[PDB]
């Protein structure tokens, strides 16, 4: 599978594992619940959803999570898996998240859309 570009600037972008099960694509404002694995683009990983053993839920379109996320998530059609690279603009930018996130980092994720609300 290819990487697709999200921004015009093509530099978020994505690589979709799993298609969804339908065309539906979230609404903004849907409470949507997802999977989620974060690691650099050294591979090492930083933060999984699993690890706290439930989905991850976040409300689209309102700004409570980062710039990728938004703009990732509602391109994304229920039931689909993708891989995205964030660059530190669509992410914490020259902010770091102490121990984990170093300052202008590429965040990788990958997300899978389960539903929404
Ligand atoms: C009350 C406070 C704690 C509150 C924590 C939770 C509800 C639990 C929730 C699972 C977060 C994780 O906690 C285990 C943990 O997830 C990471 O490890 C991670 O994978 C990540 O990057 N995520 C989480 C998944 C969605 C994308 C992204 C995000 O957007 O996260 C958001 C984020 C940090 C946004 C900042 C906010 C400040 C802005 O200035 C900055 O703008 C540049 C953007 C999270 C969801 C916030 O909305 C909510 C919180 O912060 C962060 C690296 C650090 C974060 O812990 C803090």
């Amino acid at each position: 599978t290819d990487w697709i570009p999200i921004s015009q600037d093509q530099r978020l972008k994505k690589k979709i594992i799993t298609a969804g099960s339908s065309d539906e694509q979230p609404p903004i404002g849907s409470k949507v619940s997802v999977h989620y694995t974060g690691t650099l683009t050294s591979g090492k990983k930083f933060d999984s959803s699993l690890d706290r053993g439930q989905p991850f839920v976040f409300t689209l379109g309102k700004g409570e999570v980062i710039r990728g996320w938004d703009l990732g998530v509602k391109s994304m059609k229920k039931g689909e898996k993708s891989y995205f690279e964030i660059p530190s603009d669509y992410a914490y930018g020259n902010n770091a998240i102490p121990g984990l996130i170093p300052a202008n980092s590429t965040l990788m994720f990958e997300i899978e859309l389960l539903s929404w609300k």
